[PDB]
């Protein structure tokens, strides 16, 4: 006598693809969210790794029809030591993602996305294939009988049930906090501060007009401390910068600090002062943790709401989508057997293992910095480092980019006359 | 102490817009909506009387960043090939074929733009609701209201396996053509001489030059009827690719309605061969009992806005525009009413009044398609009357002081009735019961 045989607590990207998931399955499935969609929401360039889930679940012709900007490539900017390819010294480089071949993948492009109108397509979707979705209804606690009884609208308080929980939280990490395994990253506490502009022209940054649409990350010369420019539309455009919360600290307001930190830059600078900004500055901070137990008896954790890292790779929403695709095929032979901890442990070794390599690789990035600029151009290094930049980490091999790199930022770390030990990032892992 | 001041049963145009309102003027609201948004819905083709409503409620920016098609002018075509006698009327360009306008040519107030927009509903009325949450309401989608209890403040009685009450001391019913309220207290009057059925779909890749008078007019509304037969075909704009089609007769005709829309389709090559080069997007959907009235529009502590209160035919283009406007006018009364605290009927009656005189209007407008359509032709086309005309095509019949072109048409279409050699009397329309 339960309502749901499993509920889904978020609608984000894990959410509505998860429920998309286990509707064609053909379970009885509520999705909760708290807000009212279309919701403004951090994270809007999307990698490769995305498209085959999207495809799967068969949303890409809504997704082709939304009109978003396509991706075709990823660009650093900023202002040797035996390293080739580097045509533009250290001050660019830029990969296309049709440079390697991606197992799923049979595009040359994927896309740049306003999160609102993204996530409203995907949870209709999911509404579309059976799912039963839930707005403004906030999930308070999942009280652990037989079934859960999920505690949730207004001034009314209600209470559903299911024998499966999936919490999709996102960074609120609804039942990671609620089960007290949630744990901060003892390094990693970068702070974000962005906002939408109009009319910023594309091409100052681009050495060739038809990259212009890329993803730019733009290294400043301060300690761990970079820009991000992403499409959203022909005239708007998302723009953020990323550095560490003791900066952000150790000053005094999130608009002054923003353009004092962007002034570093006087081109960037420049270029933005030329533009109108569309929205309020937002700030994203305390982002990086991970969780002991992401899975239990009746219970597991996908997306954001299991772990997040940085956004220096914009791989978010892959992992979300593909955290996703991962736990439904264990939820659904559970829900088969009739059988709800042990039945999630495929998903949670796939994802432990996928997620370990886009962490290494991130805390590789922030020691090497700018040198960073020369794995991406060098082509014993290009193709490799590409697999990473592609989302695509669902392999049994550990990706071959990650040793090397790794094995030289040591022999540099350790050597101080090294030609690259000057340049090294501060932040270590 | 009730849960909102005010609680608005359907979030389409009439309840977004009733919603926003009464926010912005500092009242507690709630705005139930059964659908999760965005969702299908027919009712495309703007008129500009819309746009004040628009603009006053502050939702312009986000309207216009959707990207919908402008519509800049309407066309009324009709198959008519008798040779009909001008009977003195002049401006006929495409003689009894062809009516069109350019909704600029008049000067509307509250209007400062020369277009208005065909929407995908679906995406339209997502932004009105969302944006009325931007300005305060509370918004329950999925929460489908089945009751108003009246008998002891109100309590709506109502989300999946759930059911809840929640408490409001004024009830604003848009529900639309599910008529909630106008069926609960058994106010619903079918109309005695209309009603038509529709058959619709959109397609993409369909060339719209082929139906249009020319290239250049390929983005107004196109309307053909079949003035004989009662039956009519419309072609609106979706977007650059998608194009929404449909069929409207008598639902005695009606009783496979996909081989039928193609039959009516038939009687014109161009479009129909147009068609068949184009993609069919969407199911069929059929339209139906569209065409009622309300004996009472409001009661103590409830009213009625929208197609809620009252729908005709939509030859016109103008419901929206209808829910919009009578969102705006039951504002101001429930404003008044909820400052001095008293909901009683009475508050309301300026609101029914001007409401009454402007759906009449419609009404009788309409009317005068049917029974003698050469006549709306010429009254379209002919300078003496052009201008009054294109003031109701407009959408615009709020001001009251009763059009005068429609007032000619009436005692007009009365002496050709009333003369059976008359020299138009062959062409009066008719409608079965
Ligand atoms: C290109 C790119 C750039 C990115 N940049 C950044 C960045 O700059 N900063 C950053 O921090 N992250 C960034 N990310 C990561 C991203 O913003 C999210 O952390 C994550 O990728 C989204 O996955 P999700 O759907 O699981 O989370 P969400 O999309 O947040 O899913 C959670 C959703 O469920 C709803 N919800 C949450 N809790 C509850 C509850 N208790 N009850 C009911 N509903 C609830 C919320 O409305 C929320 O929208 C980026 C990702 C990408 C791909
Ligand atoms: C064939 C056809 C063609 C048309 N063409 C046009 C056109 O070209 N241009 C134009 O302007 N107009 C047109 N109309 C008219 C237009 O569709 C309606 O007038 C318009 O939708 C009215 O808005 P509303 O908010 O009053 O009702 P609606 O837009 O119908 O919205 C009412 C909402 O109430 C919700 N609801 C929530 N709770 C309940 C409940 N408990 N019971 C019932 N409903 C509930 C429904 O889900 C619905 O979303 C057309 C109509 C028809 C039939
Ligand atoms: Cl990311
Ligand atoms: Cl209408």
């Amino acid at each position: 006598q339960p309502d749901f045989d499993a509920a889904i607590v978020g609608g984000g990207p894990a959410g509505s693809a998860m429920a998309s998931y286990l509707a064609e399955a053909g379970l009885s499935v509520a999705v909760f969210e708290s807000e009212m969609f279309p919701r403004p929401h951090i994270g809007e360039s999307l990698v490769p790794a995305t498209m085959p889930v999207l495809d799967e679940i068969g949303v890409m012709p809504d997704i082709e029809a939304a009109g978003f900007p396509k991706k075709y490539g990823a660009a650093w900017t900023s202002a040797h030591n035996g390293f080739t390819g580097l045509d533009h010294d250290f001050k660019a480089a830029e990969v296309m993602f049709v440079e390697r071949d991606q197992p799923g993948v049979h595009r040359d492009y994927t896309f740049h996305v306003d999160r609102g109108k993204f996530d409203l397509i995907l949870l209709k979707h999911a509404e579309s294939r059976g799912a039963q979705v839930f707005q403004k209804t906030r999930v308070l606690k999942a009280d652990f009988t037989d079934p859960d009884l999920v505690t949730l609208l207004g001034p009314r308080t209600l209470d559903f049930t299911t024998r499966m929980v999936i919490d999709a939280s996102g960074r609120q990490t609804m039942l990671g906090n609620q089960l007290k395994v949630k744990v901060p990253d003892p390094v990693f506490n970068q702070y974000a501060i962005h906002a939408w502009f109009e009319g910023l022209d594309r091409t100052a940054m681009a050495l060739d007009p038809a990259k212009r649409d890329y993803i730019y990350v733009h290294f400043l010369p301060l300690e761990d401390t970079w820009m991000w420019q992403i499409p959203i539309t022909d005239t708007i455009t998302s723009v953020g910068v990323v550095t560490q919360k003791h900066r952000f600290k150790a000053a005094s307001d999130r608009e002054k600090f923003f353009w004092d930190i962007v002034s570093s830059r006087k081109d960037i600078y420049d270029a933005l002062q030329k533009a109108e900004r569309i929205r309020p500055f937002k700030a994203e901070g305390d982002y990086s943790y991970a969780m002991r137990q992401i899975c239990g008896d009746r219970f597991l954790l996908i997306g954001d709401a299991a772990r997040f890292v940085d956004p220096i790779f914009s791989s978010g929403v892959s992992v979300a989508l593909n955290s996703a695709r991962l736990a439904a095929k264990d939820v659904i032979a559970a829900h088969r057997a009739g059988d709800f901890k042990e039945s999630f442990a495929t998903y949670e070794e796939k994802l432990r293992r996928a997620v370990r390599n886009w962490y290494e690789f991130i805390s590789v990035y922030y020691r090497l910095n700018i040198l960073f600029t020369a794995f991406v151009q060098d082509p014993r290094y290009r193709i490799d480092v590409l697999k990473m930049l592609q989302g695509d980490f669902y392999d049994g091999e550990e990706p071959k980019a990650l040793k090397a790199m790794r094995d030289l930022v040591t022999k540099v770390e350790n050597d101080p006359e090294h030609l690259w030990h000057p340049y090294l990032g501060t932040l270590r892992a």
